[PDB]
């Protein structure tokens, strides 16, 4: 199982990243176009940070979509590994303004942001050290790592924020709770698929992997997207 | 045409990037020297911003001088680049920066500074990501996608920008429209000096496209910076 | 002189980077966990930014200590040094940082963050360019280059942060001074280190240098960490 090599370089996997690309640009001028005319300022901000999140998928995947944001990494047993490290750069930036979309939603103080995205940074990098570790005691420590970062992400998101949040309107409350079910179920997904993936046991070939991750990513990029700036709760508040 | 081999390591561009560094460096200490006794809030705003610029690009001249800055991109047809890498390093910062001088004048939100910010960053990275490619098809996709993002960082300099400056002082619109002019055609200039340059078609030279660079550089940065902090716009308002 | 080789690797350092590492996760952790019931949300942000620190120095440490922090740089002269570059990634993040906590106790404007955050940046990046360099000429100049910008960083801290901290309650103004006078001597010890360390004239083994940073990142981390959340310094003011 895998796929098309689109640009006759003999990865498959291309034919995904490819989708994915064009995925994430549509996703990137629909959001442009639709909130192109919005006046209100608070709306104008959700609209403007979650236009940031597709705009640099779209970067990411054309870069491992061409080959450029891919790298063979040798493992100590000499086993080499495609690592499609551009993925890590593109989550570096876009899962703190998802982050930081639902942060607004709650109407939380700047510290919890400031939690929030030094956190989930934290979590992104040392899944890339992760990533490019040679030693599997390496690789699978900082999978640990990272996961217990990502732990207090969804601590703080299901406690603080949501408390925040509920004390809001209905029509508030409730757009955050699609969402934050939508991310502690979408985000979960990944450091799974990465343990299972070319990236650890190795159960799931780098072509299904590969579509994984872009129906992830799509998901959470436009899906959530979607969902929030078609939702009331962005205008203002009753 | 090219220039003097200053390292005697078969360079002769080192000798514009000499004179870049130097250039940056009186830029910097004249801009702190200048403002070393400002107590107005907002004109220390300008005068730290503004010093920045200068000093952070005095840092990558120096490193393109001694050769850190640099490497070597071999093509898919075997032909060598020497892609000064160092120059997006400088850029992913310095854009924003004076980006940000001009958001200051106008006194517009936060979430135009934003957007701003981040669109200028996407076009850099993307410039740099079509540098390192070798193959033409990526190369200029790449030049074609950061040029989009530089469209839209035009466009909302020469819109909300604009319009939110047009509101202030005389004192404070007339600096604001000439910087952004400036802005306009200087900027410009470097999506063409690199289609035409080594990275792109190749009929300049690798030391006439340093000097221009250079004489750019210099202009955007401390010319930008002399216009500014030596207007009265930058002192509070009328 | 020089340590246990922890991971077979030959590297006997790697002692000196695992207790590192176990110092700055415990130092992390009993952050958190003290700082756990706190509502002060001027208390928060000291423990938020604060545990963040040791936090980004653990990951920083483990990386060294499993090897993929650390690179081979070849010197002109054929003299191969063992650079460990991750040093400088976690400066990047925890001198800001620590500048920070330093800053909201003298509670100045965010003008003066901002020049504090980007010089202090400026250092740890020019220092880590002199770091890879491989001409004397290109290692020592950027030394210095990184040197004048921790002069104008301790400069503003002794001038500008303290006269704005002696303007706050004695118990406020108390903690600032023992943490200013913290910094400025640990320090100011890095460049010396690293001027007479494997990275200069080498008078120091990277066994023992190791060791000595290992014994400078806890204090200026753990110490540092302690002396201030367990000052009332951060709760509110009298
Ligand atoms: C987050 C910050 C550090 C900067 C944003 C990251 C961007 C720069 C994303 C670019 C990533 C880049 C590395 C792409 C991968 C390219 C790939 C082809 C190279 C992979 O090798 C990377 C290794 C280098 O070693 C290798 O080369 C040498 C020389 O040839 C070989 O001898 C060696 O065997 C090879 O493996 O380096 C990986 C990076 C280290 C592991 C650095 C540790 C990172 C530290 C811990 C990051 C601290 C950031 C912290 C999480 C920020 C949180 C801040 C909050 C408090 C707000
Ligand atoms: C902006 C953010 C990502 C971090 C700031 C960038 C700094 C880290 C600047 C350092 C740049 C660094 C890469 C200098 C170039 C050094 C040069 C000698 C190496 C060039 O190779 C780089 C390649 C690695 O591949 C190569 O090595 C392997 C292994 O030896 C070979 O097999 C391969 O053939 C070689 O080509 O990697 C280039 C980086 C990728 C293309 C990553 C894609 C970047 C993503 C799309 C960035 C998203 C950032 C977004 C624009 C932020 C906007 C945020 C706003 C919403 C606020
Ligand atoms: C601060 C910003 C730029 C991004 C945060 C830095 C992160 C990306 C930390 C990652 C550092 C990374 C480079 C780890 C070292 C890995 C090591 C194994 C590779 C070392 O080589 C790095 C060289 C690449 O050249 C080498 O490879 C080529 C190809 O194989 C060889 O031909 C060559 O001989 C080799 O040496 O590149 C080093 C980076 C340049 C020196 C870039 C200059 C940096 C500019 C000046 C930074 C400006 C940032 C400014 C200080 C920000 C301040 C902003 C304030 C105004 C707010
Ligand atoms: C870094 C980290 C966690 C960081 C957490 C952070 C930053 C949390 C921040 C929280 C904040 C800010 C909260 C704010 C709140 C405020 C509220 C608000 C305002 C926000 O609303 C409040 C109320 C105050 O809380 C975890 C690392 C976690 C790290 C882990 C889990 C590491 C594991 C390592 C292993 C397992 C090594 C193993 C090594 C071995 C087995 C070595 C073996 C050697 C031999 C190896 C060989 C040779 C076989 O290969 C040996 C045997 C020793 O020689
Ligand atoms: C153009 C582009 C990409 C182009 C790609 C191309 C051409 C690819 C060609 C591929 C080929 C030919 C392949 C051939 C294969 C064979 C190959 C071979 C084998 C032969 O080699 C084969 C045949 C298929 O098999 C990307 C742009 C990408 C563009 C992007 C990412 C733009 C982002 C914009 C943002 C992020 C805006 C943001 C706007 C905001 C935040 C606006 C805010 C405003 C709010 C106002 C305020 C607050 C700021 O004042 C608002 C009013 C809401 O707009
Ligand atoms: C020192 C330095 C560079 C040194 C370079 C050297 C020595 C080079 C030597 C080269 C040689 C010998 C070459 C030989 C060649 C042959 C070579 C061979 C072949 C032999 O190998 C040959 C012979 C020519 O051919 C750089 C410093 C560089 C320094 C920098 C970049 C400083 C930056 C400062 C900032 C950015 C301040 C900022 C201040 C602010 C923002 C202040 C704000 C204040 C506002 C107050 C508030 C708000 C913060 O509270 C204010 C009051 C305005 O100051
Ligand atoms: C648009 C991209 C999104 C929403 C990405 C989310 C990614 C995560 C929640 C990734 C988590 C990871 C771990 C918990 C362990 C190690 C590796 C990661 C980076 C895959
Ligand atoms: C001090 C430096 C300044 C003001 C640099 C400005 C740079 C640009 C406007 C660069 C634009 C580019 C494109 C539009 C396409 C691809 C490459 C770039 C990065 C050269
Ligand atoms: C937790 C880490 C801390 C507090 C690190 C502080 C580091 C410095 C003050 C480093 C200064 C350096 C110079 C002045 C010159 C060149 C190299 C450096 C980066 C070691």
């Amino acid at each position: 199982q895998a796929g098309f090599d689109l640009l006759n370089d003999g990865r498959p996997e291309t034919l995904w990243l490819g989708i994915g690309t064009l995925l994430m640009l549509i996703g990137t001028f629909y959001f442009i176009a639709r909130g192109w005319g919005v006046t209100d300022k608070e709306a104008r901000e959700y609209y403007a940070i979650t236009i940031l999140v597709p705009g640099i998928a779209s970067a990411a995947y054309l870069a491992m979509f061409f080959g450029i944001g891919v790298t063979e990494v040798e493992l100590a047993s000499g086993t080499v590994l495609d690592i499609y490290y551009a993925r890590y750069a593109d989550w570096l930036f876009t899962t703190p303004l998802l982050l930081l979309d639902l942060a607004l939603l709650a109407k939380v103080d700047r510290v919890t942001i400031g939690t929030l995205i030094g956190v989930d940074a934290l979590m992104i990098v040392t899944g890339l050290i992760g990533a490019l570790s040679k030693t599997p005691l390496a690789r699978y420590t900082w999978w640990l790592f990272s996961t217990i970062a990502f732990l207090f992400v969804l601590y703080y998101l299901l406690t603080s924020l949501r408390s925040a949040a509920a004390k809001r309107s209905e029509e508030v409350r409730s757009t955050f709770n699609t969402l934050t079910a939508l991310v502690a179920v979408l985000w979960t997904a990944y450091p799974i698929l990465w343990i299972v993936g070319t990236e650890g046991a190795g159960v799931v070939g780098l072509g299904i992997e590969t579509l994984a991750f872009m129906v992830l990513d799509v998901t959470a990029k436009v899906g959530f997207g979607f969902v929030l700036l078609r939702s009331r709760a962005i205008l203002g508040e009753t």
